[PDB]
C-alpha cells in the first residue's frame, strides 16, 4: 500500500515520503511523462513501470508484509499481487537509498510542462 511504501522509504532514506518523494521530478508521485530528471526520478520511472506490470493488482491500497534480515528488506509471502507489489516497492526504496547522493531539492514540486522528452518502460 502507499502508506507502507512511504514507511519503507522513510526507513531506507531518513526522508519523509511526503514531501521528499511525492512530487519529485517527472515521475515521483501522481503522473509521469518525459525524460526523468535524475537518478532518483529514474527510480520513480521504474517504479511506475513496475506497478504497470501489475494491471490486475491494486498497489496503492493492497497491503503486504516485509521484514529485515541483516538489514535487508525481505518481502514475506502474501497473495501473488502482494508479493509483486512488495518487490516493486523494495526496489524503489533501495534505489532511493542508492541515489541519495544526487537527490536535489530543486526537483521537489517540479512543474509538469518541463517534463520534455520520451521514455518507454
Ligand atoms: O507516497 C506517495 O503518494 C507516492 C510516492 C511515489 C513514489 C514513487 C513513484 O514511482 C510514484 C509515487
Amino acid at each position: 500500500s502507499l502508506l507502507e511504501f512511504g514507511k519503507m522509504i522513510l526507513e531506507e532514506t531518513g526522508k519523509l515520503a511526503i514531501p521528499s518523494y511525492s512530487s519529485y521530478g517527472c515521475y515521483c508521485g501522481w503522473g509521469g511523462k518525459g525524460t526523468p530528471k535524475d537518478a532518483t526520478d529514474r527510480c520513480c520511472f521504474v517504479h511506475d513501470c513496475c506497478y504497470g506490470n501489475l494491471p490486475d493488482c491494486n498497489p496503492k491500497s493492497d497491503r503486504y508484509k516485509y521484514k529485515r534480515v541483516n538489514g535487508a528488506i525481505v518481502c514475506e509471502k502474501g497473495t501473488s499481487c502482494e508479493n509483486r507489489i512488495c518487490e516493486c516497492d523494495k526496489a524503489a526504496a533501495i534505489c532511493f537509498r542508492q541515489n541519495l547522493n544526487t537527490y536535489s531539492k530543486k526537483y521537489m514540486l517540479y512543474p509538469d510542462f518541463l517534463c520534455k522528452g520520451e521514455l518507454k518502460c
